[PDB]
């Protein structure tokens, strides 16, 4: 096997996030002239999940920032009314299957992520921890060294890694669940496709 | 014009960094069984530039981390002896020409980088500042974007994929790989000449 190891991101990769009252958030954006469907809402909301200064609770200005939308006095008010700070995590359908599949086909797996206490809880909750040979910023290269290389990084926007001597030790796969990167090809839209690309790659 | 604007990284894109005594750093790595060429040294050294808690002064453990090399007692000692903490900036040959060409062909330009005292000094030093409509020296990066307009193209040594946007990403990337570090990404460019031609293809 060319690739010993797969590194995987957390949000928009294994686990999604949405506001609890997503249909209300959807309706507020639309009322202010941004008709986006719910995939676009969920994409941005999981990114906003990462900018919260640590009890999860996204800030509505961060969510607009990720969306490229200007923080109207009013929009922000209506989003607060919509209870945007209350979110939920959900597991993608294909996640357990993907992880089990890679593991049982001889790959070592590392998780690459930020907010450890929240992420730990959710790893516990969805019973994802058992799959990982390493949990990983600079804990990155320790994780990489542990699981071995060359490795493949599956991510929703972790993009290109830069550990290595002559050559990058990590080749990326862009996983785009929400059709946000139509101008990137070689992208995959779910972890079935991601597994097939991995298999093609070696 | 599809693309209104170009965002460009700093290190390994516009400006390189190397240890002042690069040939001695080369020799120390080689002595310890890592025979890399100087391209590889300079690539890692510019990356180690972002990790210093600051007077620029790279840490040799960060430099080894980037290289993917385990920090021996001895390797680290020999690198300190080699004065690895002393570095220098240099401008790529094609940088002025590239920036001027984009500007005078109607692109708005943003610079995307960190450590702003260092970077400002160097922008002044190489006379780069006059080309930029915005400096995103965090959230600042999205403010730069709004200012220069979109869709925009991000040329980088690997900032890679940006994620501002509503229906769709507002920024398409180009990987600029000056030091032949990403042979498994094609569509990559090795020059700002190639970078410019790819920009022109993309619209």
């Amino acid at each position: 096997m060319k690739y010993k190891a797969v590194l995987v991101d957390f949000g928009n990769t294994l686990v999604g996030f949405k506001p609890v009252f997503y249909e209300k958030v959807y309706q507020v954006l639309k009322d202010n002239g941004y008709d986006l469907d719910l995939r676009k809402v969920f994409r941005a909301y999981a990114k906003a999940m990462g900018m919260i200064n640590y009890l999860e609770h996204v800030d509505p200005k961060d969510f607009l920032y990720i969306l490229g939308i200007y923080p109207s006095e009013r929009l922000v008010k209506e989003l607060k009314e919509a209870d945007i700070r209350d979110g939920e995590a959900f597991l993608y359908d294909d996640t357990l299957e993907f992880l089990e599949g890679l593991k049982s086909n001889g790959y070592k797996l590392a998780l690459v992520s930020n907010a450890s206490p929240r992420v730990k809880t959710l790893l516990e909750k969805f019973d994802l921890k058992k799959y990982f040979d390493a949990l990983a910023p600079k804990i990155f290269g320790f994780a990489l060294a542990k699981v071995g290389y060359p490795a493949v990084h599956v991510g929703d926007i972790y993009e290109l890694d830069y550990i290595g001597a002559k050559r990058s030790y990590v080749d990326p796969i862009l996983l785009d669940r929400y059709d946000f990167y139509p101008d990137v090809r070689d992208r995959v839209k779910n972890l079935r496709e991601a597994l097939q690309k991995i298999e093609e790659m070696n």
